[PDB]
């Protein structure tokens, strides 16, 4: 058996790809992805301009998961966008590049530069609306009033396909309000769902110490901790918004995480801590375990059970 | 060595209790909580009249914690005023009463019947602002001029010291502009951080189904999951309302999940999941755990590490 998914106009091997920020953040992280059995990739989101990140230890991982607050750091869009332009194998698998500036502005100068390169080579834009580690800067989708406002003005500047980070929600209000408003946005093509759940705080027992050193302790939680709450905003827009693509992310270490959030409506499935963890090789076993998990089942393509989940009577 | 705390004009033999909706529904709950070595109990989140909750199956359990939708159950208000009044033997450890009204006007006719027991027998009010299985009735703890009128009109309404169940928040924002409003009542004493977190989604792989029968499997999350989200909160709002005692909920399976409730900010720590599937033989254990963890470090009070957790540089 294999796998096809022909989503946004591109071929994917199969649904798995790296979460941005993992694993993507230098040309040799790129091309160690590329060469991966990925179906995709994901560059790590950039500002306008380098930087360096918060203060070190930022990512810590245990049994149950990940908390980081990594912050800015990334080589600056100029980078990205080389390698999306002059660098990456096309021939190989889909690449999407995922931009988060500071501002609306900074959002939209990049998407001016990113479109040429969308039209030549058809690299994949991901605007991330949910980083929860930067001061002073909340998730922008927890502002339902900046999230339109960013949407509006990165499709007018951009005027392609593109998809959204969304950080996760808990309130089933939020869940209608936050869809109806990309909704509104008919080149939002695809919905990732989702980044860390935000502001958790690990502490060590024997240290009575917090475990990375920025914002007091406080980072982003991603691993086993998050399974449930990924696959719940999975299916939530997947219900929410027929008309779009939900790719999931979250708790995702086995062909059996992947089944579970394809049924609940994933089109692709990325993977963050798991792959920060494992590695590379996480990639073959996954594809492995979900080709049993099928086999086993009957079913022969993912359309068979994608958003197929039941409810109880 | 010492578990003891004296808080809110009582004293308890430890810092443990169970989390309300865990053992606390009937009579029989009651005294049996009662019966148990817990420092304290609370009574299961009432409305003004009896319900019946929500379609079985509303709880499962799972090797990292719980889902559940119980949505209204309960007794009903009369029926835990009596308990209170009646019933209770305050000899044996204190209580709390946790109550749900619907609306601010139901919370408000409670309190004003409560009022006149608390004051003769000192239960203490719990007030639920964060439960997550009513449709159409978001956590108002989420929507926060809704919650700025429910304290108004249930600080006006009741007029004596009571307390807060609060949803947990995942965002920097939320966690100041939640704590500025608690920060206007001076009758809120107490924060209890955190309610389930809310609108989680668990399916079976082997069936393909979700495990709980309302609101398409969606329900609030206990156990291991959110222990780091829960310690979080009750730092975030340790250090934001420093006139103010927060009570810990989320998590706590050991001694040492209470101990690290307790170096993020916790006075009472509270046990819901754990409880649920262990029974109140958990209380025994925990007491021990915690000891051993002091012992060890030389800690002789709970004062002594209260609020300490260390932060990096
Ligand atoms: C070290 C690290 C860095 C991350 N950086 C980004 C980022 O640059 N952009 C982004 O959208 N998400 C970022 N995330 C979030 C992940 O893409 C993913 O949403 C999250 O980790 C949850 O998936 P998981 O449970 O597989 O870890 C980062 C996560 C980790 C662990
Ligand atoms: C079966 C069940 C019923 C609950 N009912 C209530 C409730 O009536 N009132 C309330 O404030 N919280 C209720 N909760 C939430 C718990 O008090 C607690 O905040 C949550 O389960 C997190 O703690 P844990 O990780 O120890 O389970 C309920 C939880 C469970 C599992
Ligand atoms: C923040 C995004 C950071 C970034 C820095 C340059 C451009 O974007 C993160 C995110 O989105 N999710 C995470 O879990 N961690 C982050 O630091
Ligand atoms: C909801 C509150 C239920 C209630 C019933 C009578 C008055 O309020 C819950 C809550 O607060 N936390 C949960 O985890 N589960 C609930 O169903
Ligand atoms: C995320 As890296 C460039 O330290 O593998
Ligand atoms: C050495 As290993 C845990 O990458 O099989």
């Amino acid at each position: 058996m294999c796998l096809k998914l022909n989503l946004l106009d591109h071929v994917f091997a199969n649904p798995f790809m790296n979460a941005a920020g993992v694993l993507c953040s230098t040309e040799e992280d790129l091309r160690c992805m590329t060469a991966s059995s990925s179906g995709a990739l994901v560059s790590k989101s950039c500002t306008s301009a380098p930087r360096d990140g918060n203060p070190e230890p930022r990512y810590m991982a245990f049994p149950l998961g990940s908390i980081n607050s990594m912050g800015l750091p990334n080589l600056g869009f100029d980078f990205y966008l080389k390698y999306a332009s002059d660098l990456h194998d096309y021939s190989k698998k889909p690449l999407f590049l995922s931009i988060s500036g500071l501002s609306v502005e900074e959002n939209v100068a990049m998407v001016r530069r990113l479109a040429p390169v969308a039209q030549e080579k058809g690299v994949l834009l991901e605007l991330n609306l949910s980083c929860p580690n930067v001061p002073g800067k909340p998730q922008v989708a927890y502002d339902f009033e900046a999230m339109r406002t960013y949407l509006q003005q990165v499709s007018l500047a951009y005027g392609l396909p593109f998809g959204v980070k969304m950080p996760p929600y808990f309130d089933i209000a939020h869940f209608d309000t936050a869809a109806a408003v990309l909704n509104e946005f008919p080149l939002v093509k695809f919905v990732t769902c989702v980044n860390s759940v935000g502001n958790g705080l690990v502490i060590d027992a024997e240290s009575e110490s917090v475990v990375i050193k920025p914002k007091q302790g406080f980072g982003g939680l991603g691993g086993k901790y998050i399974l449930p709450t990924a696959l719940a905003n999975v299916n939530a827009f997947y219900r929410r918004c027929p008309d779009k693509l939900v790719f999931g992310c979250g708790g995702v270490y086995s062909g059996e995480d992947a089944f579970l959030h394809i049924l609940a409506g994933a089109s692709m499935v990325q993977v963050g801590t798991a792959l920060q963890e494992e590695g590379p090789g996480i990639f073959t076993r996954l594809e492995d375990e979900l080709l049993e998990i099928m086999a086993r089942k009957g079913y022969r393509t993912l359309e068979e059970f994608r958003g197929r989940v039941k409810t109880i009577e």
